[PDB]
């Protein structure tokens, strides 16, 4: 009928009407929840190729009325047109095409909706770059510059998001091969161990493989590998006048820069599906700016990625003999704290995670007084170091799948027949 | 119906076969998840298939399912709930219904030690005198100088609702809390309510930092009774820093055992209204939750100040340095007095193994990882990149309400 979320520290309680409308299964039931599963369903909201027109329109029949609804219409003149012009559409070509405004609200909409995403304060402030027109590989590139400059602005971040053709029969899809714009290379060693970012080592072999030349370094800018129009996917190096990045140093311990970190500005996620009325945006990249802890916890110290904790632990010349020292811990905090100051020293938006996890309660509360709710991941939403001094970790959250909506989708090369 | 759990960061992948055997909710629906919500008498029939399913898993877990004994328990029990609407637990189904509760206490990261749990029966307790010796017997026990080793204490099972055996404490050892007329808060501001509670009853507060509260102990429904546990039973530890010798003067200290005694045990329908449990503590409870909160002692600036930390702005991570130096203080002061604690890691990593174990033997181990991630420095302990299926089986530990919301007081 309505949920109640309570946050513990404040004792604040909020009403949750929203999730009415939500459409798509959490992956959990009465009897098991699977809110730590990272991708605890498959339902989606038309089969796998092109479908029928009483599968796709009612699905768009949803969303022009929502963002008509949305713009104090419905029933209006122009909504009843758009009906019945999205129906001949798709009576005559399977699909149907969005509108400059309905794109651009079904994009703001998808990252209002992103339960996962702690920066969603900001979510009617993106940049959308239509680039429907695009065709090929070398036009994605073109458009994709276009955003890593715009969005970069000399450090000054913009998020912005870059929507290519929507896919129409399933052979035929746009997609950015690459999981981010920007991502390090990852190099399988002789020996067994890995230089640069051991998350990527696949990628990087299929662009290695692809013909890419690997300058075989720690922080190589991995090229882009686009596909268009279904065709094999190209390489294309990113112009390094574009990609922005910060060397990493302390500012107590000066052998910090001596480690010879860096890294890259822009977090731009490009492996994602966009999902508006049915139709499906295979290749949108969208990019903000960094949380620290994403580069200083997570790229930095997890143990399948760079692992440098034991390395600056050690320049801090901290007891590793047991774990109990919590010299992990110590020296988590010590790269976290160059990573803020590094990016605030060189005038890149970064946002440390005390000051964004506040801004989420605030959006929150904000989504509440005007929405009826907030889908919220807490499992994602807190971020990985210091959790509990954080005011999200006291907050309860529903989360519930709502439409439009930015969802996972395979790996092409997964799913790619090769010519 | 399998499932599937995945480690993202060793890409291990256990099968969920467990959760087939769960009854109860989580909370969430098919459409809504509600897995970081806190919190989302038994008639004739409603008792029978409760007390035959517990009975059954009983005798199935020690290969007796179908025999001669377990058919007979099985009659014995319906024959208990026609006459006297209820039953009694054999002392064995007890101790099982006790191990399998914490065993299947999703929220819990400790539980490979699941197993080795000393069950004390209370069962023949009438009074809160009696109350507060089996409990003094448990703390004593439990506490062992320093080798701290789990233990339950179980008391007499609900009857009609009118006549619930209850420790009103929260836990057995806490500090009191007093908020002053200035509206500042001396002790354990958590406590505040509850210490009000005992003065009202007529406990005089030493009006400290670190009063050890006295028990309020509830026996068949009558109104509950203080008595102070005696002071020699309460192991404490002074916290000190091994780096900063400053870290001594901030005067903070913690009680050794961690000893939960308001929630329920319910097996086979039975519910134990009153099971104080313990074992030993997860540095990060008291040195990021009793001492880092804010709603707590919040003791973060204090410390901060102490190391010249710039305080002005939060992306100089001053809380998070002064957090992590707590931490070390409680790990570094607990060893130093050889009284048992474990790290986050260890534990984390211990849980790991544990619910891989688990998965082997039992089919599945159900979890919480809203609770089970430590509350700092999440992801880099092993359980943050766990994936975890979240089920209730029975028998369980429940929450119940506080008792001064229910309780009718007798006294005029
Ligand atoms: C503007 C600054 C932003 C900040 C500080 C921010 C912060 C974050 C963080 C920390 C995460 C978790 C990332 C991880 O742990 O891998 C996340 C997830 C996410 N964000 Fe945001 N974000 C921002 C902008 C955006 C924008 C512009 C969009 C889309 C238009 C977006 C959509 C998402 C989505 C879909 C996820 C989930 C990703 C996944 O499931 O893998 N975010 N965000
Ligand atoms: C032996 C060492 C143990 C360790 C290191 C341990 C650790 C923990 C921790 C860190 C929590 C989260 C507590 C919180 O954040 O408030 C927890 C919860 C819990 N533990 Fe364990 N625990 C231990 C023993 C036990 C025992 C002996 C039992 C029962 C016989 C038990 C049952 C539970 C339950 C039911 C919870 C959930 C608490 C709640 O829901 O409020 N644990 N444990
Ligand atoms: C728009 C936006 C803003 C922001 N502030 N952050 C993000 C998240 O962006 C990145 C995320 C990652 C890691 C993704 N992670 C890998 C392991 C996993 F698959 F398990 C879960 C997903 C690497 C990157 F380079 C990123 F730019 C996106
Ligand atoms: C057996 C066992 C071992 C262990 N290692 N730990 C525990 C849990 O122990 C305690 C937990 C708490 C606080 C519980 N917390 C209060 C605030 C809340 F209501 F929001 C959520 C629950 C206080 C204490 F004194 C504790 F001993 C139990
Ligand atoms: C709102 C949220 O569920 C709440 O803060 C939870 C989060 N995880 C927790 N985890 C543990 N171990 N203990 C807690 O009290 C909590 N509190
Ligand atoms: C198993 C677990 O869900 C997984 O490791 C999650 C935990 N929470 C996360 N939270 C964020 N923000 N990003 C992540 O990659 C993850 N990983
Ligand atoms: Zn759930």
């Amino acid at each position: 009928r309505f949920l109640k979320v309570k946050n513990w520290e404040t004792e604040v309680v909020l009403t949750d009407t929203l999730h009415l409308k939500s459409t798509l299964e959490t992956g959990c039931t009465e009897y098991i929840c699977m809110g730590s599963i990272m991708h605890p369903s498959q339902h989606a909201r038309r089969p796998e190729d092109v479908a029928t027109k009483d599968q796709l329109f009612p699905l768009a029949k949803e969303f022009i009325d929502q963002y008509y609804s949305s713009i104090k219409r419905f029933g209006s003149k122009a909504h009843m047109e758009r009906l019945e012009e999205v129906n001949k559409e798709i009576d005559t070509t399977s699909t149907y095409q969005l509108k400059d405004t309905e794109l651009i609200y079904g994009a703001k909409h998808a990252w209002r909706n992103a339960s996962r995403c702690v920066g969603r304060i900001q979510w009617s402030k993106l940049q959308v770059f239509d680039a429907r027109d695009c065709t090929t590989a070398h036009g994605m590139f073109n458009y994709i510059c276009n955003h890593v400059k715009y969005a970069t602005n000399k450090g000054n971040l913009r998020s912005a998001i870059t929507i290519f053709p929507q896919r129409t029969d399933g052979k035929h899809d746009f997609r950015v091969w690459n999981s981010q714009l920007i991502r390090y290379a990852g190099y399988k060693q002789p020996d067994g161990s890995t230089l640069g970012d051991p998350a990527n080592v696949q990628f990087t072999e299929i662009c290695i493989q692809q013909g890419w030349k690997p300058p075989r370094g720690r922080f190589d800018v991995l090229p882009l590998l686009l596909q268009a129009n279904g065709n094999d996917p190209e390489l294309f190096q990113i112009p390094p006048e574009l990609v922005l990045e910060v060397p990493i140093r302390h500012p107590k311990f000066e052998w910090f820069k001596d480690l010879g970190l860096k890294w890259y500005g822009l977090p731009a996620v490009s492996n994602m599906l966009l999902e508006i009325g049915g139709l499906e945006f295979s290749a949108c990249p969208f990019s903000g700016w960094y949380m620290g802890t994403e580069i200083g916890v997570r790229d930095y110290c997890d143990n399948s990625r760079y692992n440098i904790l034991e390395e600056v632990a050690k320049k801090m010349n901290l007891d590793m003999r047991k774990t109990s020292s919590l010299w992990k811990d110590q020296a988590l905090v010590e790269i976290n704290i160059a990573v803020l100051y590094s990016f605030q020293s060189d005038k890149v938006t970064i946002v440390d995670h005390h000051s964004a996890t506040e801004s989420f309660i605030k959006h929150m509360e904000n989504e509440y007084r005007c929405r009826g709710g907030c889908p919220a991941d807490w499992v994602w939403i807190v971020p990985p170091m210091s959790g509990s001094i954080t005011p999200v970790f006291h907050q309860e959250m529903l989360n519930y799948r709502l439409t439009p909506s930015f969802e996972y989708q395979p790996d092409p090369w997964n799913t790619h027949v090769w010519k």
